[PDB]
């Protein structure tokens, strides 16, 4: 509350961690469905569906350019790429299975380097 504060977390490092998890994200094997914006014209019923599109390049650019102020941030980003994946696509699809590894490679990282 007020002149009143729990003890100051170091948070000076968080962006070039998060940087670093988000370089290991890309350069995953199945990383290929999210590396880039799902094409709204070319792909029936995303735009409609999918109300908060989000990709790795996206979050690159909003990591890159300080429009996420803290790490939580960040982190509600990576996972709505996973969460609109499995809103979109089924379990049993390249696509499907692609966002369920990437989401528990994210998950251990992000455990790892920060709890």
């Amino acid at each position: 509350s007020m002149s009143v504060k729990k003890p100051k977390r170091d948070d000076s490092k968080d962006l070039a961690l998060c940087s670093m998890i988000l370089t290991e994200m890309e350069t995953h094997e199945d990383a290929w469905p999210f590396l880039l914006p799902v094409n709204l014209k070319l792909v029936p019923g995303y735009k409609k569906v999918i109300k908060k599109p989000m990709d790795f390049s996206t979050i690159r650019e909003k990591l890159s350019s300080g429009q996420y102020p803290n790490l939580e941030t960040f982190a509600l980003d990576v996972r709505l790429v996973f969460d609109n994946c499995e809103t979109f696509n089924e379990d049993d699809s390249d696509i499907g299975r692609a966002g369920h590894n990437m989401r528990k490679y994210f998950e251990k990282k992000w455990t790892d380097t920060f709890k």
